[PDB]
Parts: structure tokens; C-alpha cells; sequence
């Protein structure tokens, strides 16, 4: 139990009641350092640990697709926590009011949360801090190396983050102890879900048909399903991962991101299991570079760049280049709605958007293509960011995520990239031509599937 995984958010005066884990990003009972640390604090204080989760007011900014995925996972999590004699409380409202009142009503001794560098989580933390008098910690349960330990600063390139992260893997890549049950046992989510779906229904994504776009059978939610997705990746897809990760016609990615986003599975767990797997070495190297380096550099980016969703966080070479080309005439301009409906003149863009609409998980390779075309066919880089973020967060099951803001910033602003050949409109931002994709994979086949 490495104390570098835990950080103080606010000093206070310990109470004598239960330890409260305010669960937010890591919605799982296994392999969860935030829950493990909370249990350990509780054991030392001779009190139970309890879990609280806030069903916030912001759910109406995404769709049923994410809400159902999350809540069905939480239904399973209730069962799992209760088998460990750990009660769970689902508070309807936003954390400032609800966590502060829970702490008071339940005489909590200590408050622990998990770690997210996103602005909304920090907004919540500030409001909670002002409503409590007990000590308040956070634990990095999402990264193998705690974000504030991996580097002291924003890293401008994967090649400067990678050696720092790997220098720390021998220390921090380690097995998880079993979660000790509590010593004794100290509105349903279904009804919550029904109420939420009712509120979301008018904005559900539909065909002109009125038939719903989303297909909810591609990724079944919850901890158990996540483990099966991990196991089938290692058994059936990891060998081919190195060769096929950039081919969106093949179903050869891990498909773990929706689970990783909600923390229904630990990336540290996935890494442990992949490390021990015997597969082609280039495949393992490639996969670990995505789930370790690119995933954790995305937390690095959001943690150290308050303006991570804005033009100002782009590297200076990219800001200067995009500025130099700000007044270039765009070959096309599309509205948010035209992008959203897949109604551009580019059939590969449209098919990428259709994959997002129907499955909630656009292939990683075409996400790069897609965001770069939003840059190319919008009035400014600032507008491009807004559109890409809006669509990514509204329709990706894995959205509203540091990987999203960092991936969009990479695509549009060259964050964690270098200058390439100068073009009009897009300046030196890496370009991803349609023709280049055709040389790379069977574009026609991808278009046929998603049209
Ligand atoms: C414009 C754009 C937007 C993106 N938005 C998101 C988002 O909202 N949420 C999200 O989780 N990922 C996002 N990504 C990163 C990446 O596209 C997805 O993580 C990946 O496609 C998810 O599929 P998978 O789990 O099957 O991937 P795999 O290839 O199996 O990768 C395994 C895991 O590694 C991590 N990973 C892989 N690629 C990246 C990457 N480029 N950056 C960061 N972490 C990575 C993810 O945790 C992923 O689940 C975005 C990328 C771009 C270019």
C-alpha cells in the first residue's frame, strides 16, 4: 500500500464515524486503490467503510447510452459491495450539497475520493471542501503511476513522458491485495434510471424512421463483462494487435475503453495480465504504449493544463501555425448538425460518424481522421475544438474523459505531436488524407458497414 498513491485535498478534524469513499471515476470493487485505501483507513479507525456515489445534475449533457451503461454497472456494483458488507449510497444531486450533507448526517470520520483531473471534478471538490470539516484525501486509482508522481509538469511529447513513466513502473506496477470485507454489516437504481431516461428521451439519437440509432449490445456493462472483454482480448486479439490496430475494418482493438472510462476495470489489472501473457512482442509493446503511455499522458495533460480544452494549451509552434492560416479560405464549412448527422462530402468522415452514432465507440484510427477533418472544415480552431468535444462527449461511451480532451488536442492542435509539412488552413498540424487512409486499409469496406 504505497502512500504515494494518496494525496491530501484538505486538512480537517477526524470524526469518529465511518470512512466514506466518494466514488466517482473508479466504479469497481476489485483492483481499486481508492477503495483499498479507504478500507485500510477504516480498519485503523475501528469503523466501517461505506461507498457514496453522486448521481449528478449533469447527466442530461450526455445520452441514455452512457447513463444506462454507467447505471447498469452500478447495479452490479451494489451487489458486489454488499457481498463485502460494504453499503453503498447513491445521492441524487451534485456533490457540494450531497456529500457535505451525507458526511454530516452519517457522522463520517474521513472522506476519500478517487482521482480525476477534469474540471467538473475539481469544481465538485471545491464545493465539498467548503462544506466539510473532516480530513479529505484523494487516491489515484486510475493510473498505474500516480499522476502527480509520474512527472512534476506537463510533458510535451510521449518521448519525454515515456522514460519517466517506465522508470517508475518497477515501483508502482504491482499486484492488488484482496479487499477485506467490513467486519460486520453496518429508491432503486432501476427507478433512478427510469426517471433519467424519461428526462433524456426527447434528445435521444433517432433515425428519421424514429428508430433509435444506438445499438446497446456491442459492449455489455459492468465489472464481470469487462473482465471477459479483457480475457477475450488477450486470447484472441492481442497477438494481432500490433499489425491491425490501425485498421478500422477489423475488430481487433481491446474494446476496453468504455469500461476503463467508468473504472469498471483497472488499467493496472489489464497491464498485469498483458505483461504475463505470451504474445508477439511487438503487439504487447504497442498495446502497453497505448494503455500506459498515451492513457496516462492524457491525465498528465489535463492535470497540468487548466486550459486543456482550449486553443491556449496547444504548443506554441501549433498556435503560431494555426494563427498564420486562420484567414485561409476553408474548402468546406459544416455546421455542428451537418457533422453530427454525417452529412459532409467526405464518405469516410460520414462513416466514422455513423460508427460513433450506432455503436458509441468510433475506431481509434478514424477518431484521428474525424477530428482532423473537423479542424479542416470549420471556421476556426476554436470552433473545431468545440464541435469535436461536443460530439465526442455526447456520443462516445468512453467520452467526457482526459483521453478525449488530450486526443482532440493532439488531433486539432498538435498536442504531443510535432510540426509536419505546412499546408493552407491546417498549417503544420499533421494531416490525415482520405487517399492516405485508402492506401492503409479497406476504406470502402468500412464505409459500406457504416452506411
Ligand atoms: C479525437 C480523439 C478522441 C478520443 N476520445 C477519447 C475518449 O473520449 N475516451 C477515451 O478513452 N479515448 C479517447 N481517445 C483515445 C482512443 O481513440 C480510444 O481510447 C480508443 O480508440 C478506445 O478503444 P479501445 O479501448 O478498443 O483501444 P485500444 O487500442 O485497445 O487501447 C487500449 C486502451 O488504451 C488507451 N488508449 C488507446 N489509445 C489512446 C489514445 N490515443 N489516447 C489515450 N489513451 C489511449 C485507452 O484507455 C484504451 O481503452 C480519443 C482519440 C482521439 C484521436
Amino acid at each position: 500500500m504505497n502512500p504515494k498513491r494518496i494525496r491530501a485535498l484538505k486538512s480537517g478534524k477526524q470524526g469518529d464515524g465511518p470512512v466514506v469513499y466518494w466514488m466517482s471515476r473508479d466504479q469497481r470493487a476489485e483492483d481499486n486503490w481508492a477503495l483499498l485505501f479507504s478500507r485500510a483507513i477504516a480498519k485503523e479507525a475501528n469503523v466501517p467503510v461505506v461507498v457514496v456515489f453522486c448521481l449528478t445534475d449533469e447527466f442530461l449533457e450526455a445520452g441514455i447510452r452512457q447513463y444506462e451503461f454507467m447505471l447498469k454497472g452500478l447495479q452490479e456494483l451494489e451487489v458486489s459491495l454488499s457481498r463485502k458488507k460494504i453499503p453503498s449510497f447513491f445521492l441524487r444531486g451534485d456533490p457540494g450539497e450531497k456529500i457535505s450533507r451525507f458526511v454530516k448526517d452519517y457522522n463520517a470520520g474521513t472522506l476519500v475520493t478517487d482521482f480525476s483531473p477534469l474540471r467538473i471534478k475539481n469544481q465538485w471538490i471545491e464545493k465539498v471542501i467548503s462544506g466539510i470539516s473532516i480530513p479529505f484525501f484523494e487516491v489515484d486509482a486510475h493510473n498505474v503511476v500516480p499522476c502527480w508522481e509520474a512527472s512534476q509538469k506537463h510533458e510535451y511529447a510521449a518521448h519525454t513522458f515515456r522514460p519517466k513513466l517506465y522508470a517508475l513502473l518497477p515501483e508502482f506496477l504491482e499486484e492488488f491485495p484482496e479487499l477485506e470485507p467490513n467486519s460486520v454489516t453496518p429508491e432503486t437504481l432501476s427507478d433512478v434510471l427510469e426517471t433519467g431516461v424519461k428526462a433524456l428521451l426527447p434528445e435521444r439519437a433517432l433515425l428519421k424512421n424514429k428508430d433509435p440509432l444506438f445499438e446497446p449490445w456491442h459492449f455489455e456493462p459492468g465489472e464481470k463483462a469487462a473482465k471477459k472483454v479483457m480475457e477475450s482480448f488477450i486470447a484472441d486479439r492481442l497477438d494481432s494487435y500490433g499489425a491491425l490496430r490501425n485498421d478500422p475494418t477489423k475488430n481487433m482493438l481491446s474494446n476496453l475503453s468504455p469500461y476503463l472510462h467508468f473504472g469498471q476495470i483497472s488499467s493496472q489489472r489489464v497491464v498485469l495480465e498483458v505483461e504475463k501473457a505470451e504474445s508477439n512482442p511487438g503487439s504487447k509493446k504497442a498495446f502497453l504504449d497505448e494503455i500506459l503511455i498515451w492513457k496516462e499522458i492524457s491525465d498528465n495533460f489535463c492535470y497540468y493544463n487548466p486550459g486543456y480544452d482550449g486553443f491556449e494549451s496547444f504548443p506554441s509552434w501549433a498556435k503560431e501555425s494555426l494563427n498564420a492560416h486562420r484567414n485561409d479560405v476553408r474548402s468546406h464549412i459544416y455546421t455542428l448538425e451537418e457533422f453530427e448527422a454525417g452529412k459532409t462530402h467526405d464518405p469516410l468522415f460520414n462513416a466514422s460518424q455513423m460508427e460513433l452514432l450506432s455503436t458509441g465507440k468510433m475506431h481509434g484510427y478514424t477518431r484521428m481522421y474525424w477530428a482532423k477533418k473537423i479542424l479542416e472544415w470549420s471556421e476556426s480552431p476554436e470552433k473545431a475544438l468545440e464541435i469535436a468535444i461536443c460530439l465526442n462527449d455526447r456520443y462516445e461511451l468512453d467520452g467526457r474523459d482526459p483521453n478525449g480532451y488530450a486526443g482532440i488536442a493532439w488531433s486539432i492542435g498538435g498536442v504531443h505531436d510535432r510540426a509536419w509539412g505546412e499546408r493552407e488552413v491546417t498549417g503544420k498540424i499533421r494531416y490525415m488524407s482520405y487517399e492516405g487512409c485508402k492506401r492503409k486499409f479497406d476504406v470502402k469496406l468500412y464505409i459500406e458497414k457504416y452506411s
